[PDB]
């Protein structure tokens, strides 16, 4: 169930970590972990980074995910609510 | 259905007044964070060529059909 997100994130950091990818990530920032493939997922993660924005200081950092691992990060330059 | 949906981004960023945030050059990646296999292959498709820069990046996150919100891109970083 959405809690995943917690699961995800640790795989993140393994990547972050073991992977050399801190280095491009923000002092400060705020993940948002949207599972690509897993709706029921990535909708819980859009809900909270929306009912709690918080733009700059703690900037955005996107971490698209695919089969349980990531695939790209998006480094926020700005954002627009639709 | 990217199409579709990227009429229905069109009509949002005209008739809703968003075509002001965004950069007069860029490449539009269309995600339906509900459809994975839609979201999947748009995926793929951003995958593809760009040269390092080129044309700017924005992310339309589409849910029910409709778009949610747009990230303006400063940086994208591949895993892998």
């Amino acid at each position: 169930p959405a809690e995943r997100l917690a699961e995800l994130d640790g795989v993140l950091m393994q990547y972050l970590l073991e992977a050399d990818l801190l280095r491009e990530l923000p002092p400060t920032y705020r993940l948002v972990l949207l599972p690509l493939d897993e709706p029921e997922v990535a909708a819980q993660a859009l809900a909270w980074a929306m009912e709690a924005p918080n733009p700059e200081g703690w900037p955005s950092v996107y971490a698209l995910f695919l089969q349980g691992r990531p695939i790209r990060l998006l480094l926020l330059g700005k954002e627009v609510e639709v």
